[PDB]
């Protein structure tokens, strides 16, 4: 083991946490300078290089965080549960509320200037989609849909939930109908998708 | 009428396409300084306030450029075309993205940007496109069993299914990516699925 590993780790988390803080009001990752991040972390500018070779590597570390937290809880909830929809929506909604900046980061940096970061978010998205596709096969309530069809179906589900993010930033209009409020809308759309699954032949 | 209007409009567009140019490689609108845009536009910083009182206003003008172009083409295609209207509607989007990449990425990206008025202008634009489709669906009358509220939720799903595929239209696809997971085919498959599901859906509780 490397000496003072806990200390190094807390500084790493501090730098990551500093980046998220700076992006809270909608600043893109690509606009952050090393210096802002290291100062907020409470280390000298040179101390950044003990943890990350560049800002790209820091952004890659922010993406990787979701893989061992959020990703497993969606997978977990499929064992227990109608109401698999509500719980899955709730797990997303909860994760967004408690970690807003990070989800906005994931969504926004899909369109950012870093190729590595665009690719890492895509892979994260795909892993989530793959977990669902596999679970839909296991749960076996659409036994007429083969592997290829489930991949397309699972992509639609994940996107349906995730792409609602723009509607979860600001408070809804006073006059917004209750069936168009973010939580209910996702829910109606996922129930519609599940109904649609029953009648779909799959792919040509 | 105001003197030298065409010339003023020419400078307006220059400022606008200058901002677009600066955002070609993923820069957020919020990180643009007035000075960058003006000098890239080839004018004095003070000459910005002739067109826009602030950068927000420049951003709002960037959003307003989609409303009088793209929106009508999507409505236009629904009068003419059994499985045909899907492919044409998808192709309208895909071509619009090809010819106007930076613009659509701006539309997608600034949904999550630092500006509230710009977030709201994009949501409104998005909603008017959704509303057009919801109305056209009612007009076409091929799902007569679905009430107004059901079509709004359904139409919102359709638009999102297409628009939210944008992240897959930036870089080239992986060599080993299956034909059915290619963005154009995937959207097409997902929309055909949605239309099929529309037949058997009773709508909202
Ligand atoms: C800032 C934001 C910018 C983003 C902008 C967003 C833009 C949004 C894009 C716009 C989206 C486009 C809107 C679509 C509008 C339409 O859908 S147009 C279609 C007419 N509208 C309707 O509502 C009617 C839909 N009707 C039906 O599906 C059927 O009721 C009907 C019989 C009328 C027509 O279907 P049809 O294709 O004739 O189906 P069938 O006769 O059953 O069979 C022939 C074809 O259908 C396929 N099929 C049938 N059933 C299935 C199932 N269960 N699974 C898979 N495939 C099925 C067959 O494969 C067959 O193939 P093909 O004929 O080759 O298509
Ligand atoms: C970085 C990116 C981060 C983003 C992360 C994204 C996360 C993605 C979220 C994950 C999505 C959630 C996972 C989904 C997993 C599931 O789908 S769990 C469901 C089990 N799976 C299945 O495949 C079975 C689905 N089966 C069915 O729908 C039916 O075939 C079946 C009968 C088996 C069960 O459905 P059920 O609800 O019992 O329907 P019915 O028995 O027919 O009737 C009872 C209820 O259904 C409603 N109903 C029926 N028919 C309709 C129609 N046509 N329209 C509207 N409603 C209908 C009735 O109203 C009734 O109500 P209720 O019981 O209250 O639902």
């Amino acid at each position: 083991a490397s000496p003072r590993a806990e200390q190094k780790q807390q500084t790493r988390h501090a730098l990551m946490s500093a980046a998220r803080h700076l992006m809270e009001s909608g600043r893109g990752f690509g606009s952050l300078s090393l210096r802002e991040v290291t100062r907020a972390a409470g280390i000298v500018p040179a101390g950044f290089y003990r943890h990350f070779s560049d800002m790209d590597q820091l952004g890659l570390a922010l993406v990787a965080e979701v893989d061992e937290t959020f990703r497993a809880t969606l997978r977990a909830v499929r064992r227990n549960e109608g109401g698999l929809i509500d719980a899955s929506v709730r797990i997303f909604l909860d994760a967004v509320g408690a970690n807003r900046s990070q989800f906005l980061f994931l969504a926004r940096e899909q369109y950012g200037g870093s190729l590595p970061i665009r690719q890492a978010i895509a892979s994260l998205r795909q892993r989530i989609t793959d977990d669902l596709a596999a679970d839909l096969a296991l749960l076996n309530k659409m036994p007429h849909l083969d592997g290829a069809a489930l991949d397309v179906f699972a992509d639609l589900v994940v996107k349906t939930v995730f792409a609602t993010l723009p509607e979860l930033i600001d408070p809804p209009a006073a006059d917004l109908p209750p069936h168009l409020m973010p939580a209910a809308k996702i829910t109606h759309q996922l129930r519609f998708i599940m109904i649609g699954g029953k009648h779909w032949h799959g792919l040509p």
